[PDB]
DNA sequence: AAGATATCTT
DNA sequence: CAAGATATCT
């Protein structure tokens, strides 16, 4: 499928190529930094050509937000099925030591999930799937000078791993951020995201949970986690 | 000076080079995107070796944050006087052809000496802003021989180095993330320092006492004139 | 002015 | 974990 081919292409590109710098049209290269702000951007730009190639191979149109601050990073759709759009979002996180547990922030829970056209390229109800291409990397004089046309240039990361999974599948029950009201993913090992070991039973449960999750702990008398939500649901949503 | 040599070096590097992609050790090039989140990152990495070069020429050690989410991008200090550090922070904004920058939070290091800062705030004697302004303009890969044909995600870029206080405005630059907003002016005003604050003392005091929401501010002050009136009322 | 867009630190 | 930080934009 488009999906099996997408993840295959991503997993494969990550194996065969290592980003190591920014290059100008004149051939001068500037090294990269080791913080997530830099790597998330690098990993996303590294993903863009692959995502588009595969989509074109499957007859899908690819569209990126025309305006900034609009989810998702990529919208894939066939003209023939305008209401079956697929949102693909690239997310990145780090770890100081490989194999440790990781967590991702999975977008806000007060924008498009609560409002059909809020901060999304197309209305939420036109997408039938929301995929997450998650990247994980172990943080790592040389990075201070410029280089000319590779191999010597030090790479600010170690053991980059990539996965593709449904957002609802890896969604957790605890916020991924406070003042920016983000859904938090499960806090588990990379293998757990690949195998889809989340906490919701269905996409509808994930949606209902985040659509009724309160903004601050002061959730006290509603629900703060999946167990409480199920009890809340059992009682009649009150 | 270090400042004049840095400003010059910045201008020259900007005139001489156009970043056009990310390159792998294998020679394959991925193009750049056209949003601030991407450009801010590129403009900053572009700034690093030059800031480091001039610092070396002047005998300053350069330190970047070891920890994420800590101001500033670059901490410079001479090995003899460690208590007189210079903070250099890169900021970026776009133009579809008057501009404004967010200038960092007003509830972190300026209210607490050790909050979100690499070194105590009181060890810094200067806070410089290297501002990049770009006019907003592929999904294919390229090789070295195709450098000149890689589409740039910007039509033109202008860079400036000014003191933070000098370009600071009086309205926030963000709400839930409580950032100071710069003045809303033309690129030339940032270069020439046509601010609103009478002094860095006034800038600091204004942002250290700016309330987070309009409700709170409406009892104190929402702009420069009101803060001045608040001062006269005895800071009450 | 308030709150979105992406992640991380305390 | 929560809350609030990191950078910008809508
Ligand atoms: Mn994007
Ligand atoms: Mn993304
Ligand atoms: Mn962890
Ligand atoms: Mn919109
Ligand atoms: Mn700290």
């Amino acid at each position: 499928s488009l999906r099996s081919d997408l993840i295959n292409a991503l997993y494969d590109e990550n194996q065969k190529y290592d980003v190591c710098g920014i290059i100008s049209a004149e051939g001068k290269i500037y090294p990269l930094g080791s913080d997530t702000k830099v790597l998330s951007t690098i990993f996303e730009l590294f993903s863009r050509p692959i995502i588009n190639k595969i989509a074109e191979k499957h007859g899908y149109i690819v569209e990126e937000p025309k305006q900034q601050n609009h989810y998702p990073d990529f919208t894939l759709y066939k003209p023939s099925e305008p209401n079956k759009k697929i949102a693909i979002d690239i997310k990145t996180t780090y770890t100081n030591k490989e194999n440790e547990k990781i967590k991702f922030t999975l977008g806000g829970y007060t924008s498009f999930i609560r409002n059909n056209t809020k901060n999304i390229v197309y209305p939420f109800d036109q997408y039938i799937a929301h995929w997450i291409i998650g990247y994980v990397y172990t943080r790592v004089k040389s990075s201070l000078k410029t280089y000319n046309i590779l191999n010597e240039i030090p790479k600010p990361y170690k053991g980059v791993k990539v996965f593709l999974q449904d957002k609802w599948v890896i969604a957790g029950d605890l916020a991924g951020s406070g003042n920016t009201t983000n859904i938090g993913s499960i806090h588990a090992h990379y293998k757990d995201f690949v195998e889809g070991k989340g906490i919701f039973d269905s996409e509808d449960e994930f949606l209902d949970y985040w659509r009724n999750y309160e903004r601050t702990s002061q959730r006290n008398d509603k629900y703060n986690n999946i167990s409480e939500y199920r009890n809340w649901i059992y009682r009649g949503r009150k």
